């Protein structure tokens, strides 16, 4: 991959692998999500961020601050097939003191058409106490030089689905998958559960018949709390709606503490 | 990737990704195993095999026969770091009417040194009845033209660890991880559990302290039966010794064996 001419965005091409695809021979939403995080990491490396484990500026490292994902929004129009080349362009934007945003645009390398788009909201947090905090001027000045100053949105639209408030699913759930546990392959280089694993867990409670007859077009996921390596998760889903919509909830198996809430929109194959 | 000059082997380069590494910032053995299967798939595509879902010759497709993994053996000397380029060379060989073998050699693209090697034994089977069959002459003649005829071994050595008989672990196990279930990400394009998931399950019963202080040098795994999408697995491990372990995966309820294996770890 490489930074674009102005050094304000980053592009990378990927060839879809045999184990990265589902029954339709096209990349799963989890493969897409992994590719988005990889291109984000390569963008941080290309602009001087160290390979320490967490992308931090000088002030962030000094104050033990890290960026953490609070919400992820992905919309796919066409999933790349096994062997196809997908091109991903990514960039970051300061959201004042609230936090920061990373956006992505997915394209078919052969036709040049937009096949998907994504956006993620990051909030600043102390690594040790897990307490959120506003972005300081010292931190903002340090990373602002790597961002476009004028607004550049992947989801420009006025009443778009990336800014909708997600309600908490009420018991009883229509569908559920219980006893979900992370294995070592679900952990990242920092021994934390990878954000993409939560997407997989959310999708585990969607009945197989919906998966076999529909394509996932939109997924919105809020991250409230982390699943530790020794935690067990219950995945809950209720249909809210040729389109099917679902409301999702991940919670700890025992006490029922919420870890994630989300929504999915599927269209008929 | 591309076939080599003689068209009898295939090479491909991979850049190690951020999510593909463990806490040492080097590729996990599961990432390596995924890369080996990917380069195997690209080799089958480059020699005329269709993208149907199972690599089959004309007579295999007619008789509903598929190759299935019976044994996988991987030895790693150095794991590639995040951002490093690993080069993998792969080839197949006829093992008479017993089956087929796929071998791999892993190299550091920058230094050119061998950083790992792997071998897998495949057996032919009817995809519907699940019954193993010997390799017929019609099938042999069809794929022999894509293999070196003289022996070419990734593990040539006599008395090497890739041909050792693995015993069945006896209860009680020293360590265990119970209630393991596959999710949709563990399935392949044919809706079967990916072979690499079994490697992950085997490793789940290795205590974390061994993982934190040792590096996995060798893993030998036998595949006896598949775990279905609605099955639950128990992973069992006992130290037999460098640290050596004997492994067993079995169905959570009836205790039917799905895999047995061994691992050898080196002190960091
Ligand atoms: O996406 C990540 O993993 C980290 O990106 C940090 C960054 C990169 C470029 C510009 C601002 C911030
Ligand atoms: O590794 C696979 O997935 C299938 O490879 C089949 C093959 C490829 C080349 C030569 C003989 C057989």
């Amino acid at each position: 991959g490489s930074l674009t001419e102005d050094g304000l965005s980053y592009k990378e091409k990927f060839v879809v692998r045999s184990y990265e695809v589902g029954s339709n021979k096209t990349a799963t939403v989890e493969t897409i999500a992994n590719l988005l995080q990889e291109v984000g990491c390569n963008h941080a490396q290309s602009v001087g961020f160290s390979t320490d484990g967490f992308a931090t500026t000088t002030t962030m490292r000094k104050l033990h601050l890290i960026w953490v994902t609070a919400r992820m929004h992905i919309e796919i129009y066409k999933y790349p097939a096994w062997g196809d080349v997908v091109e991903i362009e990514t960039w970051c934007q300061s959201e004042g003191r609230i936090g920061t945003r990373r956006d992505w645009i997915l394209k078919d390398s052969v036709t040049g058409e937009v096949t998907g788009r994504a956006t993620s909201k990051w909030v600043m947090m102390n690594q040790d106490t897990r307490r959120l905090q506003k972005v300081s001027d010292d931190v903002r000045d340090e990373y602002l030089v790597f961002c476009p100053q004028e607004p550049r949105l992947a989801f420009p639209e006025e009443n778009n689905r990336s800014l909708k408030k997600i309600p908490k699913l009420e018991d009883p759930a229509q569908y559920s998958m219980i006893g979900l546990k992370p294995r070592r392959a679900d952990l990242d280089m920092n021994q934390h559960v990878n954000n993409v694993t939560y997407i997989g867990w959310v999708l585990e409670s969607i009945p197989q018949e919906i998966v076999d007859t529909h394509e996932l077009q939109v997924i919105t996921l809020d991250y409230r709390r982390e699943c530790q390596q020794d935690d067990v998760v219950d995945s809950l889903t209720t249909t809210t709606s040729n389109d099917s919509q679902f409301l999702h909830l991940l919670r700890l198996s025992g006490d029922g503490q919420e870890i994630n809430r989300g929504t999915t929109l599927w269209r008929k194959k």
